[PDB]
């Protein structure tokens, strides 16, 4: 089964700022990382949301609606692992 060693860390983000959510997973085969925001897979087609590397998710110019829980999903045919962090976004 895939094992998540370092998971996303909770953070307070200001509106229009930039936040990064990283994730490190171990296993044979090499686990694939997927991101879920409030039970819905993070879009691969948003100009501001970039899935940099397998395990790193960057969100530039943060909206108020970006508030929620982000889940890091490590996938291989031998199982699946999850790690969650809540990201809150308030105005100035």
């Amino acid at each position: 089964p895939p094992v998540i060693r370092q998971g996303p860390v909770n953070q307070t983000v200001a509106v229009d700022g930039t936040f990064v959510l990283s994730c490190v997973a171990t296993g044979s085969p090499v686990p694939t990382i997927l991101w879920r925001k409030d039970g819905v897979l993070v879009s691969t087609q948003d100009s501001r949301i970039k899935q940099l590397e397998n395990g790193v998710l960057q969100i530039r110019y943060a909206k108020l609606g970006d508030t929620g829980r982000y889940t890091c999903i490590a996938s291989t045919p031998s199982g699946e692992a999850t790690w969650s962090a809540y990201i809150e976004v308030q105005a100035g």
